[PDB]
């Protein structure tokens, strides 16, 4: 029984991990094979990032320019390279320690661990999700630069995120390991701001089946709803809309706790239009969106690692 | 800026995770030097779980009847002793990968990070706080006996807890890793209730801290009060008292963000007298009291 916002195991990610300093500037990379990834944005300086040309900058830098350290050991840089917002310093050893990777990019609702680092160091991981809004709801000081997002897979890690900044109202904006930003944001030092943030719809009935799994059903109704008439109720409330994937998705959980998708959407419904009324679920008064249908199967049938 | 419940990186205790059989029963064993630490409740016949004899059902036991598994080695068990309520499994292997630890007892209140494992292999790390009742709220399986709670504050893995068991309520019951429970459990199937948990004061205190440096100010007040006023007030909500110590401890947070303790105090009083009125406090619509002081100017700077 229980139910926490858990992350994946975080050591194969924690084995990649290396400071990367150029100037002024020091940040994380990630050591995979004999590459090192990190923001692009380590080669610029305060005056640089108001309005950058990174192919001009990374033009004028040498490979002895990258100071790239791996616990206590110096790696030598004999290459330098970009992609999009992230930068690729080849270095002469193979990091010992990779393991069995890809790069992924995800959608929004998709959930991931970060591994928050600082001067190579991870120091802690969390759970979150990629927001409707591309941003990240993370927690990040100066230094975070370079920290990465991931999933695990088997035995395989999936890097889905790079942190590359934070926006003025504190949420976190970064790219894939390919250097494409989630979210219509630049690496620059400009005026941005995220959009109106929505609730992960699918992730909030994956949460309700979460909690009546745990015993929590006080919230349940003899009702169902259709799709059409769900959505409808859910665009009012900035809450995501609920296609036919979604539902789907979420058949496991409906068949493990007897409860259809629509007639869960049902409880979802009127927990909008009327509140919890003093009651929590799983501990928490808000609806909880940041645990996917598969976090949900995962946490509650014990899938390791 | 924001901030998350977060568990410290898991990969010096993953590499300490092995898997312990003895007849039937399978769980996770902590493999540090050559010893595996793990639940004494595995040497039990479910049958002897009501009322077992620990030291009589060790004394029938060989070498040769555990089986522990690391990855997928078999490692040797070359002897066995047992210290309270954990089993110590002397093995002809030193984990290579045991990292410079410690272990440590945690008092109530204290935070740490569980790697939650089954058949020796890590699933899911979380944060905890051990409870004033002495429990943990975790999210625990059959099978996850052994998983351990963990603080890796600078190099060093401070093991704080071994989990044993889950009570009738859900939550669950464990030890520290010399064997010792937290609170008044017994690693027997007779019936055991934990006692009516309290909210960890010092914690929310040092959380509105978190939300004010972070820039959440609406719940401040103009405001102070007296020490016993605030207990008094806070038991009735039934938050556990605040001592001299607490007010010392979130003495740094006072000075980081100047607004005196006892004036926290008071806007505490008043949340738990209004609620939050449809307003969230970092993204939260309830008080949290799983972040120590410690863990606020860790995670703030
Ligand atoms: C203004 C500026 O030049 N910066 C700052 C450094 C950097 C940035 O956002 N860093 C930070 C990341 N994550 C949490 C942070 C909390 C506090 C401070 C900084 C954080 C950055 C990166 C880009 Cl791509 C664009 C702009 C900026
Ligand atoms: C009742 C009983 O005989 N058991 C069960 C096995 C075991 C126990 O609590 N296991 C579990 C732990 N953590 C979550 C669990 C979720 C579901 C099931 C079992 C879980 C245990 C350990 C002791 Cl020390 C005393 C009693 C018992
Ligand atoms: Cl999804
Ligand atoms: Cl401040």
């Amino acid at each position: 029984s229980g139910f926490r916002k858990m992350a994946f195991p975080s050591g194969k990610v924690e084995g990649c991990m290396v400071q990367v300093t150029c100037g002024t500037t020091t940040l994380n990379g990630l050591w995979l094979d004999d590459v090192v990834y990190c923001p692009r944005h380590v080669i610029c300086t305060s005056e640089d990032m108001l309005n950058p040309n990174y192919e001009d900058l990374l033009i004028r830098k040498s490979n002895h320019n990258f100071l790239v350290q791996a616990g206590n050991v110096q790696l030598r840089v004999i290459g330098h390279s970009m992609q999009n917002c992230v930068l690729k310093l080849k270095v002469d050893t193979a990091n010992p320690k990779t393991p069995k990777y890809k790069f992924v990019r995800i959608q929004p609702g998709q959930t991931f661990s970060v591994l928050a680092c600082y001067n190579g160091s991870p120091s802690g991981v969390y759970q979150c999700a990629m927001r409707p809004n591309f941003t990240i709801k993370g927690s990040f000081l100066n230094g975070s630069c370079g920290s990465v997002g991931f999933n695990i897979d088997y035995d395989c890690v999936s890097f889905c995120y790079m942190h590359h900044m934070e926006l003025p109202t504190g949420v976190h904006a970064g790219t894939d390991l390919e250097g494409n930003f989630y979210g219509p944001f630049v690496d620059r030092q400009t005026a941005q701001a995220a959009g109106t943030d929505t609730t992960i719809t699918v992730n909030v009935l994956a949460w309700l089946y979460a909690a009546v799994i745990n015993g929590d059903r006080w919230f349940l109704n003899r009702f169902t709803t259709t799709l059409n008439d769900f959505n409808l109720v859910a665009m009012k409330y900035n809450y995501e809309p609920l296609t036919q994937d979604h539902v789907d998705i979420l058949g496991p959980l409906s068949a493990q706790t007897g409860i259809a998708v629509l007639d869960m959407c049902a409880s979802l419904k009127e927990l909008l239009q009327n509140g919890m009324n003093g009651r929590t679920i799983l501990g928490s008064a808000l609806l909880e969106d940041e645990f996917t249908p598969f976090d949900v199967v995962r946490q509650c049938s014990g899938v390791t690692f």
